[PDB]
DNA sequence: GACCACGGCGCC
DNA sequence: GGGCGCCGTGGTC
């Protein structure tokens, strides 16, 4: 390409190099742009950023987040990564996409700009004719990238002092558990080392080994195994409590306060748009989609996520989302009728499980039923189910027979989906997002059946994901107009931040936008909560 | 230091 | 059953 002075003309593709992957923390090392056979290199990247009207190129959202951090309103535009991910969601990295669609991902900004330009041309070509994928790109993925940039740059407030204090408390409890374990083992060892623990449990205390690990065939010390052995020796429950506390301390309590940004005073995650096989987003550095909520200590951590003073959090959650999506995709009259009547399958299964009418099913019972309903729907074996519910095998095989007896068109949909997957090589969501599943015709049963369960799950999980992304795209401009902010997405949950005086109005509006995002054969229902912290806002 | 595989486990 | 990302260990370079 011909070397030309900065700045580039409008519509140019950008290339950039960062000192590290996280754009909120990165130094912008180099910046360049490519258009019309020319490459333009920025003499000073930060100042040069002000010359761009949009970020158009590979990883555009990352550059946009960095620009927002610097107080510039530079939105992301076209990004070849999003095109490639739509063609085939195994396209997740710039390295892989480059090699596959016509270049090499290097560490030089000018080369990255030229690459962005060539790849976009190539991928745009592959998408011609693909009307549904083009719709997803134009109506969902491309504008969602702008919404995600704002969310990343905004971050979320965390009560640092509270977490520091909590760390000290938890450390003391860990010491008490550790001391007791060692006493019961008759010697100290590294309780964090599963290899060392395996030897104490199975070789020294002589407990029965229940299971083996996948890759290396060691005797497993997983929670499922320890639960099975909690009556066999008092050390086992102490180990389970130790695991719970150290997992929470090492993963959340200790790292989180160190990730507060000096400029914002907030915690900033990355929302990865081309990371999953199904079209869900992921969250990383730190992952904020797996913040604890189950246990008492988990709930105390969830309370550390708070609104700015004078604001409130608003938490929105689609109810029974995958079952509702399944009803639409399958067209099963019975399942459809369940939701038109206002019924709850989780509650109804929890009635069966715990032996309760339908009334007085506490929230905890309902949640236990979730794993059962999802597990069974997606192909959990009758043996795992019998083991989970502590019931005879024949009662489990019967339970699954009844599950699919109640909604006969679900099986037919599953069969239909698997056949198209075998014939075409991919399966699709309601909106045409695809996932290629080559192992559907594998001659090894375990491999083939694993592929089947991935294949028929994808349209359900991915349709739910598409619906939430669409909702986020629709909701974002409405929030801006009300001075509210979108903070986090957790798959089928959204967390917003609103001025206290407008939080009620924000919640009502957000609920309506999410419920009416794309009408299905059954109503979408959204539960909404308001509070000073994440836990309080989820009621 | 960084990277890796693994087992294990947090949430959806 | 499906989908993720991060931890510490043990190991390497
Ligand atoms: C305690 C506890 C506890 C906490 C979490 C779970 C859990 C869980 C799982 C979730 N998923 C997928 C499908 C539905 C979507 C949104 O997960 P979720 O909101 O919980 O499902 P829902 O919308 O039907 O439940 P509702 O909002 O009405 O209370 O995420 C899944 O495939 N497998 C799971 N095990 C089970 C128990
Ligand atoms: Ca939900
Ligand atoms: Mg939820
Ligand atoms: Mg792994
Ligand atoms: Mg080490």
């Amino acid at each position: 390409l011909e070397e030309a002075p900065w700045p580039p003309p409008e519509g140019a593709f950008v290339g950039f190099v960062l000192s590290r992957k996280e754009p909120m923390w990165a130094d912008l090392l180099a910046l360049a742009a490519a258009r019309g056979g020319r490459v333009h290199r920025a003499p000073e990247p930060y100042k040069a950023l002000r010359d761009l009207k949009e970020a158009r190129g590979l990883l555009a959202k990352d550059l946009s987040v960095l620009a927002l951090r610097e107080g510039l309103g530079l939105p992301p535009g076209d990004d070849p990564m999003l095109l490639a991910y739509l063609l085939d969601p195994s396209n997740t990295t710039p390295e892989g996409v480059a090699r596959r669609y016509g270049g090499e991902w290097t560490e030089e900004a000018g080369e990255r700009a030229a690459l962005s330009e060539r790849l976009f041309a190539n991928l745009w070509g592959r998408l011609e004719g693909e009307e549904r994928l083009l719709w997803l790109y134009r109506e969902v993925e491309r504008p969602l990238s702008a919404v995600l940039a704002h969310m990343e740059a905004t971050g979320v407030r965390l009560d640092v002092a509270y977490l520091r204090a909590l760390s000290l408390e938890v450390a003391e409890e860990i010491a008490r558990l550790e001391a007791e374990v060692f006493r019961l083992a008759g010697h100290p060892f590294n309780l964090n080392s599963r290899d060392q623990l395996e030897r104490v449990l199975f070789d020294e205390l002589g407990l029965p080994a229940i299971g083996k690990t996948e890759k290396t065939g060691k005797r497993s010390t997983s929670a499922a195994v320890l639960e099975a052995l909690r009556e066999a020796h008092p050390i086992v429950e102490k180990i389970l409590q130790y695991r719970e506390l150290t997992k929470l301390k090492s993963t959340y309590i200790d790292p989180l306060p160190d990730l507060i940004h000096p400029r914002t005073g907030r915690l900033h995650t990355r929302f990865n748009q081309t990371a999953t096989a199904t079209g869900r987003l992921s969250s990383s550095d730190p992952n904020l989609q797996n913040i604890p909520v189950r246990t008492p200590l988990g709930q105390r951590i969830r309370r550390a996520f708070i609104a700015e003073e004078g604001w409130l959090l608003v938490a929105l959650d689609y109810s029974q989302i995958e079952l509702r999506v399944l009803a639409h995709l399958s067209g099963d009259e019975n399942l459809i009728r369940v939701f038109q009547e206002g019924r709850d399958i989780h509650t109804e299964t929890a009635s069966w499980m715990f032996g309760v009418p339908r009334e007085a099913v506490d929230p905890l019972m309902r949640r236990a039923a979730k794993t059962i309903n999802f597990g069974v729907l997606y192909g959990m074996s009758a043996h795992r189910l019998s083991q989970e519910l502590a019931i005879p095998y024949e009662e489990a095989q019967a339970f699954i027979e009844r599950y699919f007896q109640s909604f006969p068109k679900v099986r037919a949909w599953i069969e239909k989906t698997l056949e198209e997957g075998r014939r075409r090589g991919y399966v699709e969501t309601l909106f045409g997002r695809r996932r290629y599943v080559p192992d559907l015709e594998a001659r090894v049963k375990s491999v083939r059946e694993a592929a089947e369960r991935m294949a028929f799950n994808m349209p359900v999980q991915g349709t739910a994901a598409d619906l939430m992304k669409l909702a986020m795209v629709k909701l974002f401009p409405r929030l801006e107009e009300m001075g509210a902010r979108m903070l986090l997405q957790v798959h089928d949950e959204l967390v917003l931040e609103a001025p206290k005086e407008r939080a009620e109005a924000v919640a009502r509006l957000a609920k309506e936008v999410m419920e009416g995002v794309y009408p299905l054969a059954v109503p979408l229902e959204v539960e909404v909560g308001i509070g000073e912290d994440w836990l309080s806002a989820k009621e």
